């Protein structure tokens, strides 16, 4: 059912696994992320930007996922406000029955972060939500301690090295994983990787061969995250892998067929290879098999 | 607010006018249909066919509909099962919260055609659902029988489209008879700027040759006063589509290719409410 987001992370974060937390805009997303869950047996972050509240209306964003979860009573679901930028934006949120919000005020000096992710947390918590905050314009260990404390808040989104999308080395993949440990034993709370898309070989050569340019595309490895989550991460955010994947499918129809136009014929293959990136996903970071 | 089929087609059958049904697959299909409604002030038909129902589950498309409609509160809306093959999925559509459902057995003779529609007018009746059925050209004699015998709400009957040139004397005739609402199918109409839009994207039509506007205005002036419409909203949609993915083989943000899609199948929307004349009618 739709539970608290503090619900899923901290029994990840007890048991040291990783609940990918994905992205979503419309309902194919949505409908293979959750047949994803329903297959592999994993409880689910679904995320909303702001940007995808704004196409789809808070009001179909929360309902569509309602309609998914009493479809799925048996998986665990969280639904949860990806990158909110206001403390407003956090409380529409909250009142639209949202079950988790972040605030990222990372941009901001410490004390402003602080201080405005402390207002978002009580009025969260007054309405029995979760909250993430992020801390990395990389981290500092003891700000995040006491950024932690100070603030009440259930997870924290410390910067180790990803970035959003599909383009986050131009070097060797690099994350500061004895950074994100000792903010994991200082703070002991569930922590969240960012930019955590893979771009694994498979969905590049599908969007490739599709006619799609990925010129320097390189995502954070398999390894890599698998060590993120030994090393303490518990909520894994993906996007970029979902759409790259999705768009794949949706190219080839196009490119295979001209005279196609009917819109199932292009999204249930789409849905299909989005589905498959997040089963592969859920199995690799340790949240299959845990309902 | 979501109300019964024949609430919104019984206005239209009194005044004169023609309501765009309009089908759907997915929320992006769902919300540009509905933006043109307010944008047009006028009723709407949302129609979802069974292969749509089984893509969306028959939860996600009352579900989504319900959610526009509170969202758009003023405009009259009904959700329409289109081409229901079976009394069962007629019936599944009525307790899952459609306000219309039709019942495609055209393909069988009039007797079997009767009975079966009969049986579906009973149970949607009971459950206050408004029921369309179709009929083949149609007799009109043989129509005027069909629909005293089975109290269907509306009636598509077959005038010149070729489905599953217009005979105007021939919906006339049917019109008087039955004196009820009545609908066309297969009557696209491929509009130019939809036309050019998908082949300049690299689609392939040929062949696939759109009614004429005049041919629906005629069939509205005949009595015609539901117009089923999917392919042109399909084709604008992904006309679309295909022209984001030819100019940026880079792009993979969803909401780049769908919103302007949406915006291409709104317009078609709009300039059809306009056209069948259901514009500024709420
Ligand atoms: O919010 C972070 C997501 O990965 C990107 O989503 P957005 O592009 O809809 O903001
Ligand atoms: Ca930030
Ligand atoms: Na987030
Ligand atoms: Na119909
Ligand atoms: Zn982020
Ligand atoms: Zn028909």
């Amino acid at each position: 059912m739709l539970v608290k987001g503090n619900e899923i992370l901290l029994k990840a974060h007890k048991e040291g696994y990783g609940v990918g937390a994905f992205n979503f805009v419309n309902f194919e997303m949505l409908n293979a992320i959750f047949e994803a869950g329903n297959e592999e047996n994993s409880p689910l972050f679904i995320q909303a930007s702001e940007g995808a509240i704004k196409y789809m209306g808070i009001d179909m964003a929360v309902g569509m996922v309602k309609i998914m979860c009493e479809r799925y009573p048996h998986i665990p679901v969280a639904l949860h406000l990806d990158h909110g930028t206001t403390f407003e934006s956090c409380e529409k949120a909250v009142k639209a029955g949202f079950t988790s919000v972040m605030i990222d005020a990372s941009h901001h000096a410490f004390e402003e972060n602080l201080e405005l992710t402390s207002k978002v947390v009580k009025m969260a918590h007054n309405a029995g939500v979760s909250v993430e905050a992020e801390l990395g314009r990389l981290v500092n260990p003891k700000e995040a301690e006491q950024f932690v404390k100070e603030s009440q808040v259930d997870y924290l989104a410390p910067a180790i090295g990803t970035s959003h999308g599909a383009f986050k080395f131009k070097g060797e993949p690099k994350l500061d994983f004895e950074r994100l440990q000792e903010v994991k034993r200082l703070t002991n709370i569930p922590l969240v990787l960012h930019g955590a898309s893979a771009i694994p070989d498979n969905v590049r050569k599908s969007y490739l061969d599709a006619g799609g340019d990925l010129k320097g595309s390189k995502g954070v490895p398999f390894e890599f995250l698998q060590e993120s989550v030994k090393g303490g991460i518990n909520k894994v955010n993906t996007d970029t892998d979902l759409r790259i994947a999705f768009i794949a499918e949706v190219r080839k129809v196009a490119n295979e067929d001209k005279s196609q136009f009917d819109l199932r014929k292009f999204f249930s293959p789409a849905q299909l290879a989005l589905k498959n990136v997040v089963k592969e996903r859920m199995k690799l970071l340790g949240s299959a098999n845990k309902i």
